[PDB]
């Protein structure tokens, strides 16, 4: 149907962290062995610019930003800690906790003056060894779920790989190549650039010398686990990401092509081009 950006990669590649960095505020459940177990179809809606904010545990809530769930019609979520709770609820309701997965999507809209018009689909990450109560063929079930999404020619494939692993072992690029070998609709993200072995960088990847992608790669820096535990706001994380690329010798002169702000503009631009070619 409509074009959308499907986020694919290994478990703990940083897929959920990228979505939070794009939104600008944290709203996804994490910790306690919690991972994405249902597709989150996230629709971001730009919207240029009190009793409704009375019972808010989110210090940043405001009337210009809120979320809406398709299965909870009429409700507007101004507190993003309740968005997290509801996502955790809907997931456990259909697939319990730390068990298998379900293809039933959770549909969430978020209005904001700070987001571009994008549709992103967070998919479960590939793992290799079952833990907890997972079915022993959990790897196959996740692969088959991903392929069903990215086989569709309207799907823009956001292949997420951690920069502190060998690019050639990327699950995201493998799956992207299986359905889109020419790279016509695959765009890469390189996370955890701040965790790279000292002396290494991703410049060779950006210059197309390893696994070329015509739509390119974008390096980013999301919140680390310490930042999550300390409740560091995404706004501060974005400031930290900007400073990282502007003071690193390898990225200083190319920093306009680094970071989540550029990724969002790039996804928005690619998404508009993809629509133009639909008749
Ligand atoms: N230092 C650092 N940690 C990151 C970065 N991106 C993600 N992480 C951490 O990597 C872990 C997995 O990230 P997450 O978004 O939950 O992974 P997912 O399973 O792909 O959605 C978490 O502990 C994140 O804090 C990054 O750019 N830098
Ligand atoms: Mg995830």
């Amino acid at each position: 149907d409509l074009p959308q950006i499907v986020v694919v990669g290994s478990q703990s590649s940083g897929k959920s962290s990228v979505l939070e960095n794009i939104v600008g505020r944290d709203f996804l459940p994490r910790g306690q062995g919690i991972v994405t177990r249902r597709p989150l179809v996230l629709q971001l809606i730009n919207r240029q610019s009190d009793e409704r904010l009375a019972d808010s545990t989110d210090k940043a809530a405001n009337l210009d930003e809120w979320g809406e769930f398709l299965h909870l019609p009429g409700q507007k979520f101004y507190d993003f800690n309740k968005i997290r709770d509801e996502i955790n609820r809907e997931t456990e309701a259909k697939v319990g906790r730390n068990a298998g997965i379900s293809p039933a999507p959770i549909n969430l809209r978020i209005y904001s003056p700070h987001v571009l018009n994008l549709t992103l689909v967070d998919l479960p990450g590939l793992t290799r060894v079952p833990v907890g109560d997972q079915p022993r063929d959990i790897e196959r079930q996740i692969r088959d779920m991903i392929l069903k999404y990215i086989q569709k020619p309207n799907a823009i494939i956001l292949a997420v790989t951690a920069a502190n692993v060998d690019l050639a072992n990327s699950d995201g690029l493998k799956l992207a190549r299986e359905v889109d070998p020419e790279g016509q609709r695959t765009i890469g993200v390189l996370t955890k650039v701040d965790l790279m072995d000292e002396g290494t960088d991703v410049v060779d990847i950006l210059a197309g010398r390893i696994i070329p992608l015509r739509l390119g790669y974008v390096p980013v820096v999301n919140r680390g686990q310490r930042d999550i535990d300390n409740k560091k706001p995404i706004t501060a994380a974005l400031e930290a990401e900007k400073a990282f690329f502007e003071n690193h010798k390898a990225y200083r002169n190319k920093s306009a092509y680094c970071g989540t702000p550029y990724l969002a503009r790039k996804l928005n631009l690619i998404l508009m081009m993809h629509i133009k070619q639909t008749l």
